[PDB]
RNA sequence: GGGGGCCACUAGGGACAGGAUGUUUUAGAGCUAGAAAUAGCAAGUUAAAAUAAGGCUAGUCCGUUAUCAACUUGAAAAAGUG
DNA sequence: CAATACCCATCCTGTCCCTGATGGTCCC
DNA sequence: ATGGGTATTG
């Protein structure tokens, strides 16, 4: 009794199937528990886990950190009503406690309902005086006379509590940077370095035109245009695009060879590196240009002259409320004379996107402008209004979306303004000056993390001493250094050679030391007369490195060649091997530190190679500035003020793979030398990383194998949530390894003698639409100026195309037409025949695919020398990857061995993830050792990719089609099992290629025709088979064309195959976020204890984490009579905690009286239930059901559905359609098998109905067209959840199942993973 | 085949610190002519508070991911059962 | 009860770690 | 987006 079991592995399913030796698949009678008649039941050994995708950390994280912030916010108010309690409560007792209860109806309230003052008429007087905030935070920065102090408490509780951003460092305002000054500096800098052309600046409105509310380039073309004789592609043109935020290229302005684009938004190094090429003479200039930026974008949040008031932000608002309230006063006068029947509904109507719903309603400004646009262009005199409509400055409010542009450091201006305002009436307000100001300012520092105590899995921040810390006590109570640490350490790698070592810093001094000679090791040169290739010495090596490494940042072939082998050796030709074009590895962080300490000596001496290894380290564990100068003050006695300056300024990211230990530590017993002695010199071995850590001569290996340890093991669970991979694919490899523990359980305990296992292959408009703008202003293209898209549009493949390749023919230099885009081709870089790829990066937008050359490789050299320069502008835009540009210029550098290698690719699994999923299978079923103590391999894992089952179906007509049912993933399941044992059983060598564990024409041929055993002809560019194949060697029978092919095809027959879908606990959010108004209604929830939602709205929508059967009885009617009932209580995701702590009291507390406490059966979702005729129900809540029953229709019908949906040899497709338009009446048939099931089990009469006559109205519709949507028609037939679907022009609604009575009398169906294994209950038995 | 260092390019996972809206109740005295329904007109831009109910471990912490048929013995964790 | 239509929080900045996919190079 | 909650109409 031997078996093998076929898996597939989805994000979705796992299909399992269980075949013997001759691809059958067993039955057996399964035990049936519970309390019916059936004592057990005959399964077929296939079947489908199914379930809902498992879900990313993502969201809950998000919902993490807002609840933080909120916490921390309401912590931040807290602080500064305690300063001012006392004063407060001399001024007034209770004023804080208006402002707690400001929420509160009257009836609740326990004060006064006006919150400031506590009387109306002083209210009212308020706020006829400060209509909005931002008046009296104006005041209060401006006036000089004493404030009353809840009126100082409102202004700077409003600025913490919306603080701003903290996106600048260092603090702002540098005398408020009018534009015209900085605008002026810039002019002179620029006719300071260019004497000759001077730039006449005199009468240029530099204020107005680039504080203007336009476009980046539109301003730039204004400034520009007030210059006669000036480009906006010169250097001053540039410039001023650099302070506007674009991407000018200054190559063309200085004449440079290498590429220099600068944005404002690397660029520090971009413009030290460019200042080299032209020297620092121009720094200044540049500098000029620089502040400006800051100006023009201050320019954008501050609308005002900030010589009237210190408070510019303030003032700006309050320009927004008087130019609202003179066009709105306009605005009503002008509608009363024009168009008096439209008022109301502007000004009245909150449903209508009018100005009512843009104050009351629920319309955006967006909104209230796309309304409002047509009524102003319709009526005389609203030309400044459109103005100010197209400038998206019309109406405006104060609270928006745009305000995110607001920083901290203006909100702090003003808070400090009013601080030294008042703090001369106050004392307590000068004494806590500061401390009010680090109230704003204060930010956890994000290598500090959450600020706990020992009870968060998030948090890791060392306390320097253990007391409450506050915003004023950071610096001291916390260890910034530790803990910054800490944030890092706990991510990096250890060495895996020496576990217990840090890694290197990636830039470190010593890793690219390493990284270089390791690669400059391996190198061989050939000359004239020398017999053979020789190894570089080590004298050799050290001169390469002192000549060439350590005065290049990159050291090219053509330089070892000619500044070396020419320079040293007198060497005229010279052929190098073991390095291309360029070395990979140099010694960047080497010449980073010679610019910035000017000090080739102290770089060079041995001595200080500590204290550099140190540095490095420091710049890169840390990036606070405060932090790294710290750190490096012990070694400020070893440089000037310049070279720490600019030292504390340079930082690095990442780290390496090797620890310090490895690559200079340990020490060969013998010869006193660590791995990179070893590669800095190596007799004429010149052994590179890999080969010194294993020669037996040496004792590295031993050390590593030593240093190795192990740890504690993880789980099964531990050791697939620690792999790489999505979390979706991750719950469908644990699913799987659960599903084969029980299919080994079903087979007695036996192993089976094969597993196969196939994987399936794997807001993103955000990503598109953000791609295509930095493409396109990178490029410096206009097309997307005149030629607006949004998001969704990109869903597109053509359009997203054209937008990729800036309007232009990929293959011709030509300008592409987007309303011909369906004339156009899209053509496969290298040909999907031998690369299986259908992604933008394999893929070209083109005006015809024949200009591309051949099409049995990459596009030819002609199209290459056309277009590689436009592909490289494609290519620094990031519009095309470097994949997809070495593919496409592949043809001036395909050969026969990419062929076959694409072709086995095609067919050899080699994704890491479907590694791990076998080795996780080969190390639980082979766990024994035979006499050399190597594994026994009882079960051989084999891994198979979609294709080779995929064109099985395709090549036999064994079709499948997706939306008849779920079978199609037990069927894969099967067809894998049986491939794959027949494939390792005909070619046995192949083991190695196809199982776990340990010319070019020849592997072509062979690896295409790999799969012709199963054929009986093949044609190949006619050859004929056996009847019978065999091995070759054993003589044992694989493969019976005449016998086999038929159990496949019964198989694929069989009705009975076991669908489960996994009953799932619904976990996540407890309701709808939706705060709803008040409502008369017991579905609202209260969003706090006290806040009655008839009064104070809230949530509804609970979702159900579990239903209940409860069995008891309730008080009914004004006599309160207990009578008998039987009914499903969903218990909420909140109630659920509740309800488990202590069942009686909830029930009883929901009104249940005398529930049985034994008869509670707990319901999660997609709980199966069966009623009349083999009906089934799954629970989709505690008042509503989903459909229960796969539909399964016959193998003939399927095939005919494939092949007559469109869903080979030119007779082959002749012989399909004669057998489609033979077997026509099979559509009746078909239908008639949908209409007795739905009638036997969906239970739809009018949507049945609807069908019918729909199917009966398109009878005349091509036969195509009448199976690509009776393909649709199985939406109402489907497993699951009901869902509408559309038969041609048709819409059928769902029907769905709005009462979960009736199961509470069916019989409820308790499945094992694999659903062989049931127990069923009789709910009728249950109740009286 | 499997594994490693490097280079180049991309696709995804995880954690932290922050920003702007939104929503909800209250506050921002609506007026007049009618008894009222209702008519006519005025006004509107702002704020407070909450933003998972809440928890104990009381931290400027934690509360939406992963995991879950049934049954026996189990406080549970967990084994066992056809 | 049954059918029908409607609703559903959104957007953004910064710092950092990790694997895996493809191509290439040098090795065990 | 899907698919369960909700109010409306009946
Ligand atoms: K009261
Ligand atoms: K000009
Ligand atoms: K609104
Ligand atoms: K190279
Ligand atoms: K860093
Ligand atoms: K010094
Ligand atoms: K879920
Ligand atoms: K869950
Ligand atoms: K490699
Ligand atoms: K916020
Ligand atoms: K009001
Ligand atoms: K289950
Ligand atoms: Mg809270
Ligand atoms: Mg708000």
């Amino acid at each position: 009794k031997k078996y093998s079991i076929g898996l597939a592995i989805g994000t979705n399913s796992v299909g399992w199937a269980v075949i013997t030796d001759e691809y059958k698949v067993p039955s057996k009678k399964f035990k049936v528990l519970g309390n019916t008649d059936r004592h057990s039941i005959k399964k077929n050994l296939i079947g489908a886990l199914l379930f809902d995708s498992g879900e990313t950390a993502e969201a809950t994280r998000l919902k993490r950190t807002a609840r933080r912030r909120y916490t921390r916010r309401k912590n931040r108010i807290c602080y500064l009503q305690e300063i001012f309690s006392n004063e407060m409560a001399k001024v007034d007792d209770s004023f804080f406690h208006r402002l707690e209860e400001s929420f509160l109806v009257e009836e609740d309230k326990k004060h006064e309902r006006h919150p400031i003052f506590g009387n109306i008429v002083d209210e009212v007087a308020y706020h006829e005086k400060y209509p909005t905030i931002y008046h009296l935070r104006k005041k209060l920065v401006d006036s000089t006379d004493k404030a009353d102090l809840r009126l100082i408490y409102l202004a700077l509780a409003h600025m913490i509590k919306f603080r701003g951003h903290f996106l600048i460092e260092g603090d702002l305002n540098p005398d408020n940077s009018d534009v015209d000054k900085l605008f002026i500096q810039l002019v002179q800098t620029y006719n300071q370095l260019f004497e000759e052309n001077p730039i006449n600046a005199s009468g240029v409105d530099a204020k107005a035109i680039l504080s203007a509310r336009l476009s980046k380039s539109r301003r730039l073309e204004n400034l520009i245009a007030q210059l006669p004789g000036e480009k906006k592609n010169g250097l001053f043109g540039n410039l001023i695009a650099l302070s506007l935020g674009l991407t000018p290229n200054f190559k063309s302005n200085f004449d440079l060879a290498e590429d220099a684009k600068l944005q404002l938004s690397t660029y520090d190094d971009d413009l030290d590196n460019l200042l080299a090429q032209i020297g620092d003479q121009y720094a200044d200039l540049f500098l000029a240009a620089k502040n400006l930026s800051d100006a023009i974008l201050l320019s954008d949040i501050l609308r005002v002259n900030t010589e009237i008031t210190k408070a510019p932000l303030s003032a700006s608002m309050i320009k927004r409320y008087d130019e609202h309230h003179q066009d709105l006063t306009l605005l009503k006068a002008l509608v009363r004379q024009q168009l008096p029947e439209k008022y109301k509904e502007i000004f009245f109507d909150q449903s209508k996107n009018g100005y009512a719903g843009y104050i009351d309603g629920g319309a955006s400004q967006e909104e209230f402008y796309k309304f409002i646009k047509p009524i102003l262009e319709k009526m005389d005199g609203t030309e400044e209004l459109l103005v100010k409509l197209n400038r998206e400055d019309l109406l405006r409010k104060q609270r928006t979306f745009d305000n995110g542009s607001i920083p901290h450091q203006i909100h702090l201006g003003e808070l400090h303004a009013i601080l030294r305002r008042q703090e001369d009436f106050y004392p307590f307000l000068k004494d806590n000056r500061e401390k009010i100001e680090k109230i704003l300012t204060f930010r956890i520092p994000y290598y500090v993390g959450p600020l706990a105590r020992g009870n968060s899995r998030f948090a890791w921040m060392t306390r320097k001493s253990e007391e409450t810390i506050t915003p004023w006590n950071f610096e001291e109570v916390v260890d910034k250094g530790a803990s910054a640490q800490s944030f890092i350490e706990r991510m990096t790698n250890f060495d895996k050679n020496l576990p217990n070592e840090k890694v290197l810093p990636k830039h470190s001094l010593l890793y690219e030391y390493f990284t270089v000679y390791n690669e400059l090791t391996k190198v061989k040169y050939v000359t004239e007369g020398m017999r053979k290739p020789a190894f570089l010495s080590g004298e050799q090596k050290k001169a390469i490195v002192d000549l060439l490494f350590k005065t290049n940042r990159k050291v090219t072939v053509k330089q070892l060649k000619e500044d070396y082998f020419k320079k040293i050796e007198c060497f005229d030709s010279v052929e190098i091997s073991g390095v291309e074009d360029r070395f990979n590895a140099s010694l960047g962080t080497y010449h980073d530190l010679l610019k910035i300490i000017k000090d080739k000596d102290f770089l060079d001496n041995e001595e200080n190679e500590d204290i550099l290894e140190d540095i490095v380290l420091t710049l890169t564990l840390f990036e606070d500035r405060e932090m790294i100068e710290e750190r490096l003050k012990t070694y400020a006695h070893l440089f000037d003020d310049k070279v720490m300056k600019q030292l504390k300024r340079r930082r690095y990211t990442g780290w390496g793979r090797l620890s310090r230990k490895l690559i200079n530590g340990i020490r060969d017993k013998q010869s006193g030398k660590t791995i990179l002695d070893f590669l800095k010199s190596d007799g004429f071995a010149n052994r590179n990383f890999m080969q010194l850590i294993h020669d037996d001569s040496l004792t590295f290996k031993e050390d590593i194998q030593k240093a190795q340890v192990s740890g504690q093991g993880d789980s099964l669970h531990e050791h697939i949530a620690n792999l790489a991979g999505s979390p979706a694919i991750k719950k469908g490899i644990l699913q799987t390894v659960k599903v084969v523990d029980e299919l080994v359980k079903v087979m007695g305990r036996h192993k089976p003698e094969n597993i196969v296992i196939e994987m399936a292959r794997e807001k993103n408009s955000r990503e598109r639409m953000k791609r295509i703008e930095e493409g396109i202003k990178e490029l410096g293209s206009q097309i997307l100026k005149e030629h607006p898209v949004e998001n969704t549009q990109l869903q597109n493949e053509k359009l997203y195309l054209y937008y990729l390749q800036n309007g232009r023919d990929m293959y011709v230099d030509q300008e592409l037409d987007i309303n011909r885009l369906s004339d156009y081709d899209v053509d496969a870089i290298v040909p999907q025949s031998f690369l299986k790829d259908d992604s933008i990066d394999n893929k070209v937008l083109t005006r015809s695919d024949k200009n591309r050359g051949k099409s049995d490789n990459v596009p030819s050299e002609e199209v290459v020398k056309k277009m590689k320069n436009y592909w490289r502008q494609l290519l620094n835009a990031k519009l095309i990857t470097q994949r997809k540009f070495d593919n496409l210029t592949k043809a001036e550098r395909l050969s026969e061995l990419d062929k076959a290698g694409f072709i086995k690719r095609q067919l050899v699994e080699t994704r890491q993830i479907t590694k791990h999923v076998a080795q996780i299978l080969d190390s639980r079923m082979n766990t024994k050792y035979d006499e050399n103590d190597k594994l026994i391999r009882e079960v051989k894992v084999i891994t198979l990719k979609s294709k080779l089952v995929s064109d099985f179906r395709k090549d036999f007509q064994f079709y499948k089609v997706r939306e008849i049912n779920n079978y199609h993933h037990a069927h894969d399941a099967y067809l894998n099992a049986v491939v794959g044992t027949a494939l390792i059983k005909k070619y046995p060598k192949l083991e190695s290629e196809f199982v776990y564990g340990d010319k070019a024409t020849a592997k072509y041929f062979f690896y295409s025709n790999i799969m012709n055993f199963f054929k009986t002809e093949i044609t190949l560019a006619i050859r004929k088979r056996p009847l019978i194949e065999t091995n070759g060697e054993t003589g044992e029978i694989v493969w019976d064309k005449g016998r086999d092919f038929a159990t496949v095809r019964k198989v694929l027959s069989m009705p009975q195959v076991n669908i489960v879908k996994k009953t799932e606990v619904q976990t996540g959010g407890f309701s709808k976020e939706s705060i709803l108004p008040k409502r008369n209604s017991d579905k609202l929830i209260a969003r706090k204890k006290d806040w009655d939602p008839k009064k104070y709205g809230g949530f509804d929508s609970p979702t159900v984490a579990y239903s209940v059967l409860v069995v008891a009885k309730v008080e009914k009617g004004k006599s309160k009579k207990l009578k008998s009932v039987k009914e499903l209580l969903g218990i909420t995701i909140m109630e659920r905690s509740s309800f488990e702590k202590n069942p009686i009291d909830f029930l009883e507390a929901k009104g249940y009286k005398e529930v049985k406490k034994d008869l509670i059966i707990k319901l999660p979702k997609y709980s199966l239930f069966e009623l009349e005729n083999g009906r089934k129900r799954m629970l989709a809540s505690a008042g509503e059901l989903q459909k229960g029953n796969e539909l399964a229709l016959p193998s003939k019908y399927v095939n005919f559905l494939y092949l007559a949906s469109h869903y080979g040899s030119p007779e082959d497709n002749e012989q399909k359609q004669l057998f489609v338009e033979q077997h026509k009446h099979y559509l009746d048939e078909i239908i008639e098998q949908i209409s007795e099931f739905s009638k036997r089990v969906i239970l739809a009469d009018a949507n049945l109905d609807k069908v019918l006559s729909a199917y009966n109205k398109h009878r005349d519709k091509p036969i195509r067209e009448q199976a690509e949507n009776i393909i649709h028609l199985f939406t109402l037939t489907n497993l699951g959840a009901p869902a509408a679907f559309k038969y041609f022009d048709t819409t059928i609604d769902r029907k769905r199942y709005t009462s979960t009575k009736e199961v509470l009398d069916a019989t409820l169906i308790h499945q094992s993973i694999t659903g062989l294994y049931e127990t069923r209950i009789d709910l009728s038995q249950l109740g009286g």
